[PDB]
């Protein structure tokens, strides 16, 4: 109520205060006579705490502590259902190893810059479809669940909300640049970890939670929460853990701040950093699961019919912070979800707008260009691009629709053709075109997921060698 408006207008005058004077602070710092890259890529150094920080937060945020704890405390789910913190880890980890220091080794700016050097800026133009709708729709999909949440917490309507923080957003970001959005996500860090870790000793010792302990693997009011998975959805469970595993990687965001770091050495061990961030912050939303999981909704406050019952298992872990804490740790938790669900937009945005700012509008329709010229056009881009954004998440109804989508082409097009590149030699852009090709039609007409990608990859490299052949 009263707590939880007093904690999202502090954070957020302060998360608007640090964006702005980030920018004072580092304005001077790159490459003196060439302000474009200065905006992207941050004059290549940042060191172990600042990436660290802002790693983790990019991978954490959205709606990653929401959906673990609502996996664990469904019935017919459990951890054994939950994927996003091993797929994420995981994702992390091979990335790391295999991809993160051929990448920065070589200097890029942009992750679109591989493709346009082999097969061409045409055809680095048509992979920029993809990652674009990819980047613009997470964004939206973002936005509309933070409404949603705010819309539990305090009594909001969902315009007022998603306006306000979509302006604090995007004026920060055109603002600062990179610099901005990795010295903003320090706090929300700090505010996610401290709210989540003092919350959770309180929630566990009410009068109506039982022991988690013997809940996990006896029934006392419903199903056990360590899950099980039958033997029919053994081939669905691999697809599903499959995609976030292999289809994390070929994003921009992640690309943004591998290629930002002092050297090779020091890109694998933010990766490696951010792999154990993604399990540490994982812990107290599994536990506020089963707390859910256990307690005996007849004694707390929100009455007889459950929270599954009554078609609320989304915001199971607002509940739980709402009315099994005492208001003092009640306003941490609420300000700790309210980061959390935010965290990942500006970087999207700034991740949307510096692909169209380089590869498209410089080097290839405008080359005859100076610097102050690309700089505007790299803030009108981040203002339309918000903009474009918080209104897709307001008006459309389809905003999952077009995610799920999205997110299904990314991982069956832009990963096969991250891998020809990187690692195979004799590729050509004869067969760009096919995997492209193919890609797309088996996923518009019709574990399918996997077997596209495995003949997007398969079809890359048998016609680039044929037409060597001819
Ligand atoms: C949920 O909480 C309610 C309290 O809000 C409790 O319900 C208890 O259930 C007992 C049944 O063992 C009931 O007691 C009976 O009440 C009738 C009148 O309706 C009376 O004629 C009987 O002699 C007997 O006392 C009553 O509904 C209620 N009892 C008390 C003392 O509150 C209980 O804690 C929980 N019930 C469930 C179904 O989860
Ligand atoms: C194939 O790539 C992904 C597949 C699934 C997810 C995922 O988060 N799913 C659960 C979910 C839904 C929601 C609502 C907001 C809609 N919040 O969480 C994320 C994926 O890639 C991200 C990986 C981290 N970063 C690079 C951004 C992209
Ligand atoms: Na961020």
């Amino acid at each position: 109520h009263v707590e939880g408006l007093i904690a999202i207008i502090v954070f957020y005058l302060l998360i608007l205060l640090v964006g702005i004077w980030a920018a004072w602070r580092t304005k001077n710092s790159g490459s003196a006579e060439e302000r474009s890259e200065a905006i992207i890529v941050g004059g290549r150094d940042i060191g172990l705490l600042v990436g660290g920080f802002t790693m983790t937060a990019t991978w954490v945020g959205g709606g990653y502590i929401n959906g673990t704890a609502e996996a664990v405390y469904v019935p017919g789910y459990g951890l054994a259902w939950a994927q996003a913190p091993i797929g994420y880890s995981l994702s992390l980890i091979l990335g790391g190893l295999f991809f993160a220091k051929p990448m920065r080794s070589k200097g890029y700016v942009t992750m679109l810059d591989p493709f346009q050097q082999i097969y061409g800026k045409r055809m680095g133009g048509l992979l920029f479809i993809p990652a674009l709708m990819g980047e613009m729709f997470w964004a939206a999909a973002i936005f509309s669940a933070l409404g949603a949440t705010i819309s539990v917490i305090i009594d909001v309507d969902m315009h007022i909300s998603v306006i306000i923080s979509a302006l604090i957003a995007t004026l920060y970001t055109l603002v600062g640049g990179l610099y901005s959005v990795a010295y903003t996500d320090v706090v929300q860090l700090f505010c996610i970890f401290v709210g989540l870790w003092i919350s959770v000793p309180f929630a566990l010792s009410h009068p109506a939670v039982a022991d988690i302990g013997f809940t996990a693997v006896h029934a006392k009011y419903q199903k056990p929460w360590l899950g099980t998975v039958d033997s029919s959805e053994v081939y669905s469970w691999l697809d599903s853990f499959l995609l976030l595993m292999l289809g994390g990687i070929p994003w921009q965001a992640y690309f943004q701040r591998v290629l930002s770091s002092s050297s090779a050495t020091y890109a694998q061990v933010l990766s490696f950093l951010a792999a154990f961030g993604c399990l540490v912050m994982a812990i107290p939303a599994i536990l506020i699961g089963a707390i859910g999981a256990s307690t005996d909704w007849n004694q707390t406050a929100y009455g007889l019919p459950d929270p599954k019952t009554t078609e609320e298992a989304d915001m199971i872990l607002p509940i739980v912070l709402q009315y099994l804490c005492p208001v003092y740790i009640s306003f941490f938790g609420l300000g700790a979800v309210s980061a959390a669900v935010m965290s990942s937009a500006d970087s999207s945005i700034l991740s949307a707008s510096s692909m169209f700012a380089r590869n498209i509008y410089q080097l290839s329709f405008r080359q005859n260009a100076s610097d102050k010229e690309i700089v505007w056009v790299m803030r009108i881009t981040v203002f339309v691009f918000g903009a474009s954004a918080t209104a897709m998440a307001l008006l459309t109804k389809t905003v999952y629709g077009l995610w799920y989508l999205s997110s299904d082409l990314v991982y069956i097009v832009i990963f096969p053709q991250l891998l020809c590149v990187l690692f195979v030699k004799g590729t050509n852009t004869y067969g760009a075109v096919a995997g492209y090709v193919s890609g797309l039609f088996l996923r518009i007409t019709g574990p399918f997921k996997t077997l596209a990608m495995v003949t997007s990859f398969l079809t890359n490299i048998c016609i680039s060698y044929l037409a060597k052949y001819l």
